[PDB]
């Protein structure tokens, strides 16, 4: 499901063609969520939230059964009690995880064990690929300041996939 070159999406004002299968929805609101779904979903993408930027929406169970009922199928977020209840309820989940400095992964990874996450988005991309050697068996996307294309192929070779909002990306 997350290989290659997944499309992330800031806004859905002018959006034109989406080749990737899968979307990220990166940024929306709690009024406008179903449509923002509805639409992506009508494109026949597989569409995951990111839970803590949808504009209006809290923390925690019932906010994820909302982006659940508005049409989601599954959320992003960096919130490890968001990850927990998204899990417990049966809703694919993405945890991000910000690889900063070698205390930052140190403790990600101790996150990720500890919590059992399956798949992980680790920022920036270009750092992705250090990051997941050291958790084989895990599904590490890559994103963030992914600018070239030789940039996604070299990450390609060692994470499964990229989220980017880049439509030379989505084509490559």
């Amino acid at each position: 499901m997350f290989k290659g070159i997944i499309a992330a999406l800031w806004d859905m004002d002018s959006i034109g063609e989406i080749e990737p299968d899968v979307v990220f929805l990166l940024k929306s609101d709690i009024l406008n969520l179903k449509f923002h779904l509805k639409i992506l979903k009508d494109r026949g993408k597989t569409v995951f939230v990111d839970m803590d930027f949808v504009n209006g929406l809290g923390e925690g169970e019932e906010a994820i059964l909302f982006v659940k009922k508005a049409g989601a199928d599954g959320i992003i977020t960096i919130k490890p009690k968001n990850y927990v209840v998204a899990k417990k309820n049966g809703i694919p989940a993405v945890l991000r995880f910000f690889a900063l400095d070698s205390k930052a992964v140190e403790r990600g990874i101790e996150q990720i064990e500890t919590l059992g996450v399956d798949v992980v988005e680790v920022l920036p991309g270009a750092v992705a690929p250090k990051v997941a050697r050291k958790i084989p068996g895990r599904t590490v996307i890559a994103a963030g300041l992914v600018e070239t294309e030789e940039e996604a192929r070299e990450i390609l070779k060692h994470v499964s996939a990229i989220s980017t909002s880049s439509r030379i990306l989505w084509k490559m």
